[PDB]
């Protein structure tokens, strides 16, 4: 259970570029924002689909060799969770 939110970080032009026009491409249409922020760009990608996510996952993996990304799943990420 939760929205699932790839954080792409690739300071080459290329790298961006790939994925930007990919995620409009990829049918129906994959939501995203990019935001230069501390000096470097941030791709900041929004999925609704979980077989959507995972062609985004696998598409910076492959097609960008300089990805540092952290899929954040933005739904049960709370700290300790209250049982009691």
């Amino acid at each position: 259970m939760g929205q699932w939110q790839i954080k792409i970080y690739s300071e080459n032009e290329r790298e961006f570029r790939e994925l930007i026009e990919r995620l409009e491409e990829e049918r129906p249409s994959v939501q995203y924002t990019e935001t230069t922020r501390n000096g470097r760009r941030q791709l900041t990608i929004r999925s609704n689909d979980k077989n959507e996510v995972d062609r985004i996952l696998e598409e910076v993996r492959r097609k960008v060799p300089n990805a540092r990304v952290r899929e954040t799943e933005t739904g049960s990420l709370e700290h300790h969770h209250h049982h009691h």
